[PDB]
């Protein structure tokens, strides 16, 4: 049949899987709490569905006489039901259960790369557990199966069909890429990203499992520019801290090649951006150097950064801290109960990553630092975090303000 070829960061998730094949860290977790009851045989109907409809979870990836490829294929699976009612602690059984499972490394040839459960912890309260692998998921994509799944146990328990599903097939994405890999407008962003990271400088950073730490703010001072503003207040920062002129952020990108719909499993492409930080600079300046850095390698953003990174003289990173500016996930209904959901496990850590969660019609913002462990420690984090979040609201609080005297208090 059809196999296709392993994308950069696919095959650099594979070779470090083999190369430590008890991490578990590609392992993606999280779980819905869903405050009612629900009907384990819809549910796995809908499950099922969903995977055929989402099929980046039928994906099988091999290493064949041609090499690591990839294919649809139909994986084995099953939804076990665990009842807790009867537990001393009904939530700390669910707990310890997701744990058991999330922390046990998953072999990438023939195992199963995703893990579906439901788990009774009240009478009227349930946990839909769910963990996949890094190779094939991200986060937005882990929310929207979700709400997919919720949408069609919704339709599948009272009758009616349900819609239409909304995304693309896996393999658009990968007859795009296999066209792209051969296009010369590959070969002219690659070009480009060579000579704008000429020779370049160690990634400025604060670097001395993950460290997760959330801070809850509002300041005085849209999401587009709410992301500028945040790119712009972390290169201050990092200029003002590390002593750094010359600071590369990353910025995820979505990327855009003709998709009507989204594909789960499509990742993002972390560009970097260099920002120079010239003497009596202002906010103003950094984040109109910002929106233009951005511009110039906007027709560029679809080469990815991992090809970049081997492609160049690094063994390891183009940049310390990653700004993730989004908004809040809405919450879902289950044929007509509510359910929230909550984060277990995500990507690992590439050194620092900031996001920002914002949620509209409303001023309080939420901060999320998420640190390598062993470049970060907790206090240092968050003396980080909060010197970053203080720097930041003097920022907001005049964008014409040199940045050079601005204090950066401990």
């Amino acid at each position: 049949s059809t196999t296709y070829a392993l994308s950069a960061a696919q095959t650099e998730i594979w070779l470090a899987q083999q190369l430590y094949p008890d991490s578990p860290v590609y392992n993606i977790a999280q779980y819905t709490v869903i405050e009612g009851v629900i009907e384990p045989a819809v549910f796995e109907a809908a499950l099922r569905q969903v995977i055929d409809e989402a099929d980046t979870l039928r994906l099988q990836f091999i290493d064949s006489d041609d090499g690591l490829r990839q294919r649809i294929g139909t994986p084995a699976w099953s939804m076990p039901v665990l009842d807790l009612t009867a537990q001393a602690d009904p939530q700390a059984a669910a707990q310890a259960w997701m744990r058991a499972d999330y922390q046990q490394p998953v072999n990438l040839t023939q195992g199963p790369l995703f893990c579906y459960a439901l788990l009774k912890v009240a009478p009227a309260q349930w946990m839909w557990y769910q963990r996949y692998h890094h190779i094939m998921m991200d986060g937005y994509g882990r929310y929207l199966i979700a709400q997919r799944v919720a949408y069609v146990y919704s339709a599948l328990c009272e009758g009616t069909t349900p819609a239409e599903c909304d995304f693309g097939s896996i393999l658009q994405l990968l007859e795009s890429d296999a066209q792209y890999q051969i296009s010369a407008q590959r070969a002219q962003d690659e070009a480009y990203w060579l000579k704008h990271c000429a020779n370049w400088s160690e990634p400025a950073t604060l670097a001395s499992q993950r460290l997760r730490q959330t801070t809850y703010l509002a300041i005085q001072a849209d999401a587009r520019r709410l992301a500028q503003f945040m790119t712009a207040a972390m290169a201050a920062y990092l200029y003002r801290f590390t002593g750094e002129q010359d600071v590369v952020l990353g910025l995820p990108v979505k990327v855009r090649f003709g998709a009507d719909r989204h594909i789960p499993g499509m990742k993002s492409n972390t560009l970097p951006l260099r920002l120079t930080m010239r003497p009596g600079m202002n906010l103003s300046s950094l984040m109109q150097q910002a929106a233009q850095e951005m511009q110039s390698g906007l027709r560029h953003q679809r080469y990815p950064s991992e090809a970049l990174r081997r492609q160049l003289g690094m063994p390891q990173r183009l940049f310390g801290t990653t700004v993730n500016v989004m908004p809040f996930d809405l919450d879902l209904s289950f044929g007509g109960y509510s359910a929230t959901n909550h984060n277990l496990l995500n990507g690992p850590a590439e050194d620092l990553m900031l996001g920002v969660y914002w949620t509209p019609g409303s001023h309080q913002l939420r901060i999320d630092f998420d640190a390598n462990p062993a470049c970060y420690t907790p206090e240092g984090l968050g003396a980080h975090q909060r010197r970053f979040i203080r720097f930041m609201q003097v920022l907001a609080a005049d964008a014409t303000q040199p940045i050079d005297s601005i204090d950066l208090l401990d």
